[PDB]
């Protein structure tokens, strides 16, 4: 049954997070094929009710599901209800483990090909309905699931551009926030549980820089507290590449970064819903990486944890500590990175 949770009640829950990334977001193999085609295009296994368990059995108690949408959407912006039944089935895979279980809109934003959400005037313009008509659709098909279940209006919108950090134009933090308007203003509509689920809205380019978050503007819930904000981080950029440790340096960045969104979000809670070791060429760690590397992304991890539970947020690993073949066992990727994120945490 339905017990409604405040957004920080419900980020204080979360604990250590994880990112079921490259899976219903992997896409670009076109339109009308098996479900079971895209959840595989990127390299991972079709998901399993064993990987849910798994990471409820070792230390972990939230998993975002990342999807991508626009290649399961006719030309009137249907979704196939094969695919919403998979994203569902995905969905009572984390319920029933025991978790808590984020979906969003994903790669339909950002850099790559066949985004359609853009910060930009004329684009938003122009997909307003179709992102609305959306979630609509996906607020009434997981409608029935509990406060464990939150949806996050867009991954990673960017301008025209695609540009990263910062939009080029102001213009771009209008269609920003509207777009997070028209998010809540969906999913409220379609009432039952989805009248004060909590929600979660993105920063532009889910980015933490000043003008970013002094332009971000939170949309108006006619309900209490079941709104949260999500940035990314693979901060310091590139560090996988440059350190040989996770130094003064790092350390003082991430403690920058906490800081000023701390300072930023007084009243709301906010998450870290993706980080990781991925760098320049989205070069990232795996278990063939030499022990200092897997060591320098063990610190990064260490300290993203501790730091994020000091300021009340919570945090979400970006794939690499349970990938590919590894999920299928199932068992860690990275049992060093998690043993670290687990000691940070308890
Ligand atoms: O960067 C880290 C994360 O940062 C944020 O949190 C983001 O929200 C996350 O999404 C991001 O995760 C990374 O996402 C990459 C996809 O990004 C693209 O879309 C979004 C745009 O903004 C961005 O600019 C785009 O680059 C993801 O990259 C994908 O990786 C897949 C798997 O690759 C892994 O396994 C195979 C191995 O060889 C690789 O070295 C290893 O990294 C790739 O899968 C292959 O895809 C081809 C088909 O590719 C075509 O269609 C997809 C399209 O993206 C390609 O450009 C196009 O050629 C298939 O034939 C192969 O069999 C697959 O292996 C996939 O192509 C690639 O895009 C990245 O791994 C993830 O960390």
């Amino acid at each position: 049954t339905y017990m409604e949770e405040s957004a920080q009640s419900a980020v204080d829950n979360f604990g250590l997070g994880f990112n079921l990334g490259n899976t219903l977001d992997a896409n670009g193999c076109g339109t009308g094929k098996p479900v079971a085609t895209y959840e595989t295009f990127w390299g991972q296994p079709e998901t399993t009710q064993d990987m849910m368990t798994f990471l409820m059995q070792n230390g972990f108690n939230a998993v975002r599901i990342p999807v991508t949408w626009y290649e399961h959407m006719d030309a009137e912006g249907n979704v196939d209800e094969a695919w919403m039944m998979r994203v569902k089935a995905i969905v009572e895979y984390a319920m029933n483990a025991g978790l808590y279980a984020i979906v969003n809109v994903h790669h339909d934003t950002a850099a790559g090909s066949g985004a359609w959400i853009k910060a930009d005037t004329d684009v938003y313009a122009a997909t307003k309905e179709k992102f609305k008509k959306l979630w609509t659709q996906i607020a009434n098909a997981l409608a029935d699931y509990d406060q464990h279940l939150l949806f996050e209006g867009y991954n990673e919108m960017l301008d025209g551009n695609n540009s990263w950090d910062e939009p080029q134009k102001a213009s771009g933090y209008e269609a920003l926030n509207n777009y997070a308007q028209d998010f809540v203003d969906a999913v409220r509509a379609t009432g039952g549980n989805n009248a004060t689920r909590n929600l979660i809205v993105n920063t532009y380019a889910a980015a933490k820089g000043e003008n970013v978050l002094n332009n971000f503007m939170l949309p108006t819930d006619a309900v209490n507290n079941h709104l949260i904000v999500q940035v990314h981080s693979y901060d310091p950029w590139n560090f996988f590449n440059t350190k040989t440790t996770w130094d003064s340096e790092c350390h003082n960045t991430l403690t920058e970064i906490f800081s000023a969104l701390s300072k930023k979000f007084t009243t709301i809670p906010y998450i870290i819903g993706a980080y990781g070791t991925h760098g320049e060429s989205d070069i990232s760690v795996s278990k063939s990486s030499p022990a200092e590397k897997i060591k320098l992304a063990a610190d990064q991890a260490a300290d993203m944890v501790k730091l994020a539970k000091d300021h009340h947020s919570a945090t979400f690993y970006w794939m690499s500590i349970f990938d590919g073949s590894d999920r299928i066992q199932p068992q860690w990727s990275l049992p060093t990175v998690v043993e670290a994120m687990q000691e940070a945490y308890n």
